[PDB]
């Protein structure tokens, strides 16, 4: 499903991402935007047997189980399909675990290369959250 910018922002605040582990709301809306274009079904197949799933493009190597990736650790204890749902519940819950690793949002290549250090506050401009 394709989320709206304010629409997704609200879902994230509800799930408490605003300032989670010191990352303002804007960082997450920015990360989704560049990672999946806010498409809940976005999928990317890597060169290493791994795949990136959902709106936050979580990798199957360490976070979810898709049954075909080498070195699977399945740290979120979820099947990768849970990450392709129309509701963001599983993606948000797993994301909170990724962020707590010690890498922060640095685990997301899009955040690091496109959001990090910018005016992230613009991402929630005009939202009535």
């Amino acid at each position: 499903k394709v989320f709206g910018r304010c629409e997704l922002a609200a879902a994230m605040k509800r799930h408490g991402l605003d300032n989670y582990r010191g990352y303002s709301l804007g960082n997450w809306v920015c990360a989704a935007k560049f990672e999946s274009n806010f498409n809940t079904q976005a999928t990317n197949r890597n060169t290493d047997g791994s795949t990136d799933y959902g709106i936050l493009q979580i990798n199957s190597r360490w976070w979810c189980n898709d049954g075909r990736t080498p070195g699977s650790r399945n740290l979120c204890n979820i099947p990768c399909s849970a990450l392709l749902s129309s509701d963001i519940t599983a993606s948000v819950n797993c994301a909170k675990k990724i962020v707590s690793d010690g890498n922060g949002m640095n685990a997301w290549v899009a955040w690091r290369n496109r959001c990090k250090g910018t005016d992230v506050q613009a991402w929630i401009r005009g939202c009535r959250l």
